[PDB]
């Protein structure tokens, strides 16, 4: 069963709306599971209260930092970092969910939602899900981004969890 997760997004505390995602556990089970557990919070850390700290209109919305024992950029459920599981899935268009990293086999918790096809990321960032509902919310988040990526208001994951 591919799990479904949700984020409730807010702009300086003002509710914006819900984004839900399908996680492709059938194709990328270990990467799907990381995201799922970080969205429920079950390991004692995760995405609730995180923000989208880098939003580049027409490209992507990136989030997933949080404080942990060793730093502030978030971490995985498998320790600080984990391997690139596979690159089966491609950055085909708006709504694709994929892992940020700092090089090969450096996945943590940071992730991005693409708002366009971003094929130059194929084979370097692990795609593991897609927006199910709420792409209009992701479009609205874009309006608070910049060419820079710095956001003009704070875009926060006010709540998050698993649906299915």
């Amino acid at each position: 069963v591919n799990p479904t997760v949700f984020f409730d997004i807010a702009v300086d505390g003002e509710p914006l709306g819900r984004v839900s995602f399908e996680l492709f556990a059938d194709k990328v089970p270990k990467t799907a599971e990381n995201f799922r557990a970080l969205s429920t919070g079950e390991k004692g850390f995760g995405y609730k209260g995180s923000c989208f700290h880098r939003i580049i209109p027409g490209f992507m919305c990136q989030g997933g930092n949080f404080t942990h024992h060793n730093g502030t950029g978030g971490k995985s459920i498998y320790g600080e970092k984990f391997e690139d599981e596979n690159f089966i899935l491609k950055h085909t268009g708006p709504g694709i969910l994929s892992m940020a990293n700092a090089g090969p086999n450096t996945n943590g918790s940071q992730f991005f939602i693409c708002t366009a096809k971003t094929e130059w990321l194929d084979g370097k960032h692990v795609v593991f899900g897609k927006v199910k509902e709420g792409m209009n919310i992701v479009e609205a988040m874009e309006r608070f981004g910049s060419r820079n990526g710095k956001t003009s208001k704070k875009i926060t994951i006010a709540d998050c969890g698993q649906l299915e």
